[PDB]
C-alpha cells in the first residue's frame, strides 16, 4: 500500500507519497524534505510531528506520553502511514 502523505512545515506544505513499510521521516527524506530528528530510535522528541487526519503506526516510539499520543503526537522516524495522513512537522516546541 502507498499512502499519501501530507507534511505540513513551518515553510510549506508537501505531499509525499509514502509505502505503508516505510517510515515517514524516510519518505520524506527520499523525496527530498529536511525534516528534523536526533536519535532516529523512537527515545526522543526531535522529530515529534502531529497528526491531524488519518493514521499511523507507531509502536516503537517509547518517548511520547499516552495524552500526547492521543493529541495526535508522533515520532516521525519510527511511524508508518496506516492511511493517507496528513502530519504537521516541528511539533518538538510545542510539547510540554
Amino acid at each position: 500500500a502507498s499512502y499519501t502523505v501530507k507534511l505540513i512545515t513551518p515553510d510549506g506544505e508537501s505531499s509525499i507519497e509514502c509505502s505503508d513499510d516505510t517510515y515517514i521521516l524516510d519518505a520524506a527524506e527520499e523525496a527530498g524534505l529536511d525534516l528534523p530528528y536526533s536519535c532516529r530510535a523512537g527515545a526522543c522528541s526531535t522529530c515529534a510531528g502531529k497528526i491531524t487526519a488519518g493514521s499511523v503506526d507507531q509502536s516503537d516510539q517509547s518517548f511520547l506520553d499516552d495524552d500526547q499520543i492521543e493529541a495526535g503526537y508522533v515520532l516521525t522516524c519510527v511511524a508508518y502511514p496506516t492511511s493517507d495522513c496528513t502530519i504537521e512537522t516541528h511539533k518538538e516546541e510545542d510539547l510540554y
